[PDB]
This record gives C-alpha cells, structure tokens and sequence, in this order.
C-alpha cells in the first residue's frame, strides 16, 4: 500500500533522510510529513505532469476535517522519472529545511508550530528504497 | 498505537538499525519483521517477566492463518526497564544475523528463504526513538 514509518517520533532537531525511484510514466508522488492522511503539516508533492503543472513542485498542509491551506511552488526540479532521488528534510518550530537531490533547498512554515510528527508516507507514481531517521 | 516501518523494502543484504527505550514496569516487547501482524518471519520477544520467562530473549516465526513454528531462545539479556536499547539487524536467505546493544549476537534461521520484508514493527512495551534502513 503506501510506504509509511508511523510512531517513531520524528522531533525537532532529528533528520530524515528517504531515498526512492520516481516510476517510469509518474503524474506526480509526495512526500507528507503530519499526524495521519488526513493531517498533513508538510504536503511536497513532484508533479511530472499534474492539471495544467509540469515540473513544478507545490507544497503544502492539510488541516484534518478542514482541507488544504495555502500552496507554496518551486521551480526546482532536478527529477527525472525512472530514476532514484534523495531528500532530507529537518524542521525547528518555524520552519522546515528541505534539501533535494542536486543540494538545492526549499524552506515551507512550519504552520502549526508543531514539535513532534508521528507520521511520515509516500504516495503517488514513486516507491522508497530506504529511510534514515535519527 | 505500534511503530511500524511499512513497505520500504528490507532486502538481502541491507542493515535495519533501530533504537529506542524499554518501559518502566515493561513486561515484555518484541522486535518483527515479515509481511503482516500475522506473517511474521522473525520475532524477538524480550521477556522481562512473561509466565515463568524472566530475563530471556525468545526467537520464533509465526505462519499466517497457522500459527508459531519451534521457538530459539537465548539467555543473552542485556536490557534494563526504563532504558535505552539499539539493535542491528541483516539476513541472507539462511540466516537471520542480530547484534544487541552491548555487541552480543544472535543468529536465527531464514525458515521460509525469503529475499525481502515489507513490514518491520515494535510490540509491546517499549518506544522506538529512531531507525535506519539502507
Ligand atoms: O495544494 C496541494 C494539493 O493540491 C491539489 O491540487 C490543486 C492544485 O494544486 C491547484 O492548482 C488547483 O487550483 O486546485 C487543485 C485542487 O485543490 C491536489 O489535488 C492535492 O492532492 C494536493 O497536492
Ligand atoms: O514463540 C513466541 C510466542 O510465544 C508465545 O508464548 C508461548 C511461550 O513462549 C511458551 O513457553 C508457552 O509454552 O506457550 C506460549 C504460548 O504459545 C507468546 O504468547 C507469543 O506472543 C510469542 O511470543
């Protein structure tokens, strides 16, 4: 189903680190960082060819019950599909510091102020190969 | 509710690091891997105080829809309630190779031959604090 580590508490201060394979043919994958699938605090999603975006990303939250909040999109995009990428993303109370496969970064708020997330999951046109968390 | 790695594949030849903290008062947790919550090709319970078990590990498989095939045990007990423990485990199609936190190791065998495992997860009482799996 989807690939998820659930209940090792990814807290400020520690590092994760997700290394996958974008599918032959991908629309689009994310990478979601919150409490469920229904609470999302950092919503990145890779789109190939998504509506009317093509290599863009679009990040984002999800308040549960509620819905999505207000899109934030980057033009960095050292993706290419059928191929391996590596993302490492840290956080303080502010911000998360997003750092992509070729070294670029993208910084999102950390909207809710959060500390803790007991939830990190891919979905989409993509699969994990490994997951560093410490 | 658990702590669960799901669908990031451990396969041949990849290390699972994994740390974490024994409950005060901890009767008993375990470490699993395997397909399901009832397909579980190793699982190490760490038995505080479990029936007549005192200070034990217990090593076993468990069958879906069949049940717990021959129990291993061992005698090597290096965890204490309230603290922290770290544990590496790899395998190949024979064996399954474990290194508690002092540097003792317990071997396993592969019983079912299998190459690769979508579901890693902690029961009972105990906390996962971090995880590697590359
Ligand atoms: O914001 C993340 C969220 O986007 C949804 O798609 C948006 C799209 O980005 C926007 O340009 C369009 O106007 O509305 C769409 C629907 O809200 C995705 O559907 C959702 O999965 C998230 O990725
Ligand atoms: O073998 C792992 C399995 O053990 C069960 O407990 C056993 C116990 O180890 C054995 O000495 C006794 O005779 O039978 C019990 C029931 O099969 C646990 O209940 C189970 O959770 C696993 O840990």
């Amino acid at each position: 189903d989807r690939a998820e580590v659930r209940n090792i508490p990814f807290k400020l201060g520690m590092y994760l680190t997700v290394g996958g394979v974008v599918n032959s043919n991908a629309t689009r994958f994310s990478i979601n960082v919150g409490e469920s699938t229904d609470s999302i605090a950092m919503h990145m999603d890779h789109r190939f060819s998504y509506g009317a975006d093509q290599n863009v990303l679009v990040l984002n939250s999800l308040v549960h019950n509620v819905g999505w909040q207000q899109e934030e999109r980057s033009k960095k995009f050292p993706f290419t599909k059928g191929d391996h990428f590596q993302t490492t993303i840290t956080f303080d109370t502010h911000t998360f510091y997003i750092q992509l496969s070729n070294g670029e970064t993208v910084e999102f708020p950390n909207r809710n102020k959060d500390a803790a997330f007991n939830l990190i999951y891919l979905a989409g046109d993509a699969r994990l190969t490994f997951v560093r968390l410490e």
